[PDB]
Parts: C-alpha cells; sequence; structure tokens
C-alpha cells in the first residue's frame, strides 16, 4: 500500500496474510473455512495467517491453518489477468472473534464514488512493512478505468484509487480486500506497477462471483 497509513491492530479483522515461508499476498474470510483471494497469487501449499498485525511477531491472538484445498477460478486468464479469484478452504475452522471476523460479500455491485477501504502488507513504494498498511479510496467509473487501460478492463474488473497518482494497493497487497460500505467489492488484482498517474489499481470485480463462491463452499 502506497499512500496509505498503518491500520490499528486487527481493526480489519477479515484480513488474513498468505504465507508459505515469507508472507506473499493477502486475502479476505468470507465464511468459518474459506478465505478469497487472487488467483495469479496461487502456490500449491499455502499457510493462512489470520488475527495478524505485524507478521514478523508473535503477538499471540493469531491463528494459523493451513490451506486444506485451493480452487483457482475455471476461466482464469493468466494474460488478461479476467477471473482473477481464487478460494482457500481452511484445514480447520477459523474461530471468529473480536480479532477474527468474515467479511460479507457484496449484496450488489457498488456505485462509482462509494468509498473503500483497502489493505495490505504490500510494497509501500525486506520490502514489506511488518504492519498492516490501510487506504481510503473511491471505486472509479467503469469509463475512467477503460480510459486508464484501453482494451484491458473486462466487466470482471473495477478501477478502485486515484487517477492522480501517489495512492495505491502494490505487489504483496495482491489477493487482499477492497471492503466498501461493509462489502467485499474488490480483491487486490493488477494495475501498471503502482500508484502512478492514470493507473488506478484494477481489481476483480466481486460482485460478479457471489454465486461461483457460493457453488464452491457448497460443493467442497
Ligand atoms: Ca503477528
Ligand atoms: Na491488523
Amino acid at each position: 500500500i502506497v499512500g496509505g497509513y498503518t491500520c490499528g491492530a486487527n481493526t480489519v479483522p477479515y484480513q488474513v496474510s498468505l504465507n508459505s515461508g515469507y508472507h506473499f499476498c493477502g486475502g479476505s474470510l468470507i465464511n468459518s473455512q474459506w478465505v478469497v483471494s487472487a488467483a495469479h497469487c496461487y502456490k500449491s501449499g499455502i499457510q493462512v495467517r489470520l488475527g495478524e498485525d505485524n507478521i514478523n511477531v508473535v503477538e499471540g491472538n493469531e491463528q494459523f491453518i493451513s490451506a486444506s484445498k485451493s480452487i483457482v477460478h475455471p476461466s482464469y486468464n493468466s494474460n488478461t489477468l479476467n477471473n482473477d479469484i481464487m478460494l482457500i478452504k481452511l484445514k480447520s475452522a477459523a474461530s471468529l472473534n473480536s480479532r477474527v471476523a468474515s467479511i460479507s460479500l457484496p449484496t450488489s455491485c457498488a456505485s462509482a464514488g462509494t468509498q473503500c477501504l483497502i489493505s495490505g502488507w504490500g510494497n509501500t513504494k525486506t520490502s514489506y512493512p511488518d504492519v498492516l498498511k490501510c487506504l481510503k479510496a473511491p471505486i472509479l467509473s467503469d469509463s475512467s478505468c477503460k480510459s486508464a487501460y484501453p482494451g484491458q478492463i473486462t466487466s470482471n474488473m473495477f478501477c478502485a484509487g486515484y487517477l492522480e497518482g501517489g495512492k495505491d494497493s502494490c505487489q504483496g497487497d495482491s489477493g487482499g480486500p477492497v471492503v466498501c460500505s461493509g462489502k467485499l467489492q474488490g480483491i487486490v488484482s493488477w494495475g501498471s506497477g503502482c500508484a502512478q498517474k492514470n493507473k488506478p489499481g484494477v481489481y476483480t470485480k466481486v460482485c460478479n462471483y457471489v454465486s461461483w463462491i457460493k457453488q464452491t463452499i457448497a460443493s467442497n
């Protein structure tokens, strides 16, 4: 997160760190047994770390739970990054409390200008901060999104952030949450680097995937 601020400890209780030796991506807890993240974050082995703030210090309120299943969207395209979404089933249910909580899936898509909260331990320009970073940022119109990335924005992508630059999610934030009005509307997906002028962050449009997410949870 560039141009952000340090989150209050555990103030983002749906935020998880994906770890395979070190932190490599974010995710969002959306069910006691399931985390949603980005398909481009895929690894065959993943430890989910919930209740984190300082990922480099054992504070005590963390829950470390290995991934038992990892399901990438069947129509995920690694070129266009269309359908950049992945579900992780936890080996055991996360225990929900004040510091570890589910975030609601969208009830509808979000209108342009809706204020969101983006968070992660990604780059802020060894590279990554210890402490979870936060950024407030608005949903941009589909127009501003498409203008910025001609021919590259599908119906499954939203831009969230600032055309001006200096405020954006970066590598390491990938797979992490964009939450607007209590609902997970975006998953950190891609961009042209980060925080550059007229290159706002591009995010998987979660409001298109509620039925696929529910189906996947129901089946597995
Ligand atoms: Ca910790
Ligand atoms: Na935290």
